[PDB]
């Protein structure tokens, strides 16, 4: 398997590169961020998160703000070319551990283009109750608040530990062509964490990955369902 | 099946209540046009079809063209919503009976809206050898130049008879929702026609079906591989 993840880390697993905080990182085939952002979370508040990336440029950006407040960015030089395959799935992942968090999807969209000039672009602000395009895995699905629960979240609507989900968008995305002379994605979404215990966990993503992607084994918690080790 | 489409017809079947003459068509579940227009067709030059659709104005209208010269149009009042089904794959047909045809897409964008604000838009310009994000039915198939070529085209050049294909987009649409204010779609898509014969034939369509929809049997020729029967 070959992910490329933004992370919005909630928890810290100092046991495995991360940093001990609340973080946005940006992930190339591995937990261990290659660029990490100090995160100002604020359970209960609904969030944004904005992901960038241009072939020229080859600079994979994302922004993670919250209405009338602050934002935090982080960015990372990669050719996601010399990465990823040509045909990708693009999705949303989540986790829970031992501490719980809601991970909300209120709205995703994406965007990309391929100049050789093939595009497609997808927004979602209201998930229907059977989305015939996605493709949720683990313990995904969505509620008749038509909002995108990526993790299990009881009837009351409290969290559950232990829980790992994701989104894909059913089409595949042809990301990058030899034949190409720019391709660029743009991605953005509208998230609610919200936690009963202490401290919340265990974090939420948007990843584009190879088009037969799933859930690997063992990648609940800290490896927030992308990747089987910390390695 | 339930099938909503635009034809290009380029060959009258009057045993079938065609129009004697080239014509662009709206077909609402039947093959036999609820209402068509006069198509002055261009052998050899490339042409293009525009499609659009409001739930609210609950018209379906067409329009096609070539580089410098007069357009064709054609409409029909019908709300979609009472015809088709909230998930729908668009695709595009192409067939040849008895006389021949190249059926070649240069380009085909389609986008979707759904107030309720869901979208979905895709536009290629260069078909992929590859293209992972179409469903190929039939003899369908891209060459080395990135077209489309939806019914078959000897090694040399020359179209074949008694032909069939259809490409569909990967990802379901959802055309409309209960919870809807407002759903509108627009379509367009650039076709070149060569001939060596005398007469063209059979045409080429833009059509919205249900998911699992699939090239039904005896649907060939005047029936452009979207219907199995006249009626
Ligand atoms: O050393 C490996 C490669 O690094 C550069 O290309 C890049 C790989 N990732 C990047 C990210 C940003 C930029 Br700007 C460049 Cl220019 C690159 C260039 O120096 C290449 O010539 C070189 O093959
Ligand atoms: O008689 C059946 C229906 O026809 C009209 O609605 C439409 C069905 N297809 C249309 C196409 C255009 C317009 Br404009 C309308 Cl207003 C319609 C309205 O008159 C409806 O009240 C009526 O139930
Ligand atoms: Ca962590
Ligand atoms: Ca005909
Ligand atoms: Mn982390
Ligand atoms: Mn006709």
């Amino acid at each position: 398997d070959t992910i490329v993840a933004v992370e919005l880390d909630s928890y810290p697993n100092t046991d495995i590169g991360d940093p001990n905080y609340p973080h946005i990182g940006i992930d190339i085939k591995s937990i261990r961020s290659k660029s990490t952002a100090r995160w100002n979370m604020q359970t209960g508040k609904v969030g944004t998160v904005g992901i960038s990336y241009n072939s020229v440029a080859k600079r994979l950006s994302a922004v993670v703000s919250y209405s009338g407040s602050s934002s935090t960015t982080v960015s990372y030089d990669v050719d996601l070319n010399n990465v990823l395959p040509e045909w990708v799935r693009v999705g949303l992942s989540a986790t829970t551990g031992l501490y719980k968090e809601t991970n909300t999807i209120l709205s995703w969209s994406f965007t990309s283009k391929l100049k050789t000039e093939n595009s497609l672009h997808f927004s979602f602000n209201k998930f229907s109750q059977n989305p015939k395009d996605l493709i949720l895995q683990g313990d995904a699905f969505t509620d008749s608040d038509g909002n995108l629960q990526l993790t299990k979240v009881s009837s009351s609507g409290d969290p559950q530990g232990n829980s790992v989900g994701r989104a894909l968008f059913y089409a595949p995305v042809h990301i990058w062509e030899k034949s190409a002379v720019v391709a660029s994605f743009d991605a953005t979404f509208t998230f609610l964490i919200k936690s009963p215990d202490r401290e919340p966990a265990d974090g939420i993503t948007f990843f584009i990955a190879n088009t037969d992607t799933s859930i690997p084994s063992g990648s609940g918690g800290r490896l927030l369902g992308l990747f089987p080790d910390a390695n």
